[PDB]
């Protein structure tokens, strides 16, 4: 397919979907998509983190979210 | 060869074959590719998570696919 | 969304933020970002220290801040 | 040099010799290479699984292949 | 900003800095910068190792060094 | 600098300089350069392996070597 990494974040985000961010180093974290561009994912629970996408294994929602 | 990624995602989409993914972590999932593009893999299992392909080691099919 | 990692770090870098930085290998490292580049990110603490962004998990500040 | 690891790849599948390939995570692989293009091997041995070259960190040939 | 790795790195290389340089696998490398390129940093002790920028996790100066 | 990554692996495979080579998954590789190209390097012992820089964190030569 083609273009579907931002229709997915997007989603989560507009929708605050709870998410499960996996990195590469075992860190899982908890929070919402409060925004993303080309490299990063800002991830937002008691304060806002900045998540380089490069670290990120797989992003789990809490729920199934349908593109 | 050239342009092998897509022809043997495809199949594995299409034809809903169970996959088992290694990340660059240890973690193992197992689910269906429901959908890919440049950079991600939408892997469908109880729900539908965001693998980014920069974690994955290997994608195994349940399966011999033959492209 | 589109060019939000600059806006981020430039806050923490203008508003001396104390953050900790998690790598990939699970160091955590923790002081200031005192500049920053396309790749490296100094974070000052005792020295100043040159961080590969590729090497970098996640950055949490202190406190929250918005974008 | 240049434009070494092709033929060398290309050797190992035409003579069907067995490798092993050391994954960054740890994981030794087993079987013949089927086929590869810019980004992935395709590895077979009791089914073909699909692995990223960005994950390998060595390929060993059972004998000597010479370039 | 911009363009920062170079006269950081430059500065370490002139003035013969102690460095420390953590690698993504957890090796700490002890030495002082001779040079480096695009891509590989040459570090000097007993002798000259090529470490390449994409193992490097941070680069720690045994003093504080002001760009 | 600029293109000190060759030079140095041009070195190690014309003198034949054993090296030891550390990947990111903490292998030590131990032979000679026989080739290297923009992504691998060719490393002989008792056979090849083809080893991609991507997973190599230093080159270590067992003597001095100087550019």
């Amino acid at each position: 397919g083609q273009m579907l990494q931002d229709p997915f974040l997007n989603i989560l985000r507009k929708e605050h979907v709870p998410v499960s961010i996996y990195l590469v180093n075992g860190i899982k974290l908890q929070g919402q998509v409060e925004s993303f561009d080309q490299y990063v994912v800002l991830l937002k629970n008691t304060v806002t983190q900045m998540v380089y996408k490069h670290a990120i294994s797989t992003v789990v929602p809490a729920r199934p979210v349908n593109l």
